[PDB]
């Protein structure tokens, strides 16, 4: 079931255990959790930010209270920081209400505001997010940790955000497995020494980047693989492990996004993670820092 719909309409909603179970089982199975009625309202003073000219996308780090990617007057940067900080706070609260099993293992990461219309985008194949992919960032290895994202469509003209959702990760990995290759010896160490990567690119991160890139260049797979097109309405929110769920965006404007990280050993079913699926498929440990279980 690629998309599981929920009725919650508040960021402070209290959930029954049954809904919590549905959410964590769905999330870990690679479903998108969809909240059609969960809107993220803006203050009147923030409405001015609903304009693409503010990008010079925009990112905020809640851990350091630092805003990047935008220039302007102090008071405007304060207002924009306040908007993204509120999105970080509300998404973090919501995830702790919905996923108590993860406890304090949820680690917030960067907040993103995306005011540029998607349908006019055109770039190199590897960063073309109209192509189905799982998330893997060449400059930012994960060391196996999960990439969990919360998304909210805040389009004020009532325009949906058009996604496509692909086949399960295990089928994607199987399709691309004959195209995977090990890294060149010493190359990842040089990327680390040279500051091209933030941290060391694990073998896991190498293979996730290969899946991401080779999947995007596989034009027959992009055209023919199983996929469902879904429009997320304005005023809706959705939650997804974007390292596991194949996704692409086709159209839309004005998105808030919050990234969280989660260690694999905090998952209810760690064997369903991309890390463990890749380690099983290649019969090897793919992250050197891995904790060892006696
Ligand atoms: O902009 C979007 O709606 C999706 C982009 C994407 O692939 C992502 O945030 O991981
Ligand atoms: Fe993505």
């Amino acid at each position: 079931q690629p998309i599981i719909q929920f009725d919650a309409e508040s960021w402070e909603a209290e959930f029954t255990q049954e809904i919590q179970d549905k959410a964590i089982e769905g999330l870990e199975s690679g479903s998108v959790l969809f909240f059609p009625k969960l809107n993220f309202p803006l203050l009147t003073e923030e409405l001015k930010f609903l304009d693409p000219t503010w990008v010079s996308n925009i990112s905020y780090d809640p851990r350091s209270a630092t805003l990047k990617g935008v220039e302007g007057k102090s008071e405007d940067l304060r207002l924009l920081s306040g908007l993204l900080k509120r999105y970080a706070e509300k998404t973090a609260a919501f995830l702790h209400l919905l996923f108590p099993f993860y406890g304090s293992s949820l680690k917030i990461a960067r907040t993103s505001f995306r005011p540029v219309e998607i349908s006019g985008r055109a770039t190199s194949a590897r960063k073309d997010d109209t192509r189905l992919h799982v998330d893997a960032f060449p400059s930012s290895p994960t060391g196996g940790e999960r990439i969990l994202r919360v998304f909210s469509n805040i389009n004020p003209q009532g325009k949906p955000r058009s996604w496509r959702i692909g086949e399960p990760f295990q089928n994607y990995l199987n399709h691309l497995l004959p195209q995977l290759s090990p890294p060149a010896p010493g190359k990842r160490f040089l990327l680390y020494l040279f500051g091209i990567t933030k941290g060391y690119r694990s073998l896991y991160d190498h293979y996730m980047l290969e899946l991401h890139d080779k999947g995007k260049l596989d034009l027959e797979y992009q055209k023919n693989s199983p996929q469902v097109a879904f429009d997320f309405p304005a005023g809706s929110t959705w939650i997804v492990f974007t390292d596991q769920v194949l996704h692409a965006v086709d159209k839309g404007q004005f998105l808030l996004e919050q990234t969280f990280h989660l260690k694999v050993n905090a998952l209810k079913h760690p064997e369903k993670s991309p890390l463990k699926l890749l380690e099983t498929a290649l019969n090897k440990k793919l992250v050197s820092s891995e904790s060892f279980k006696l």
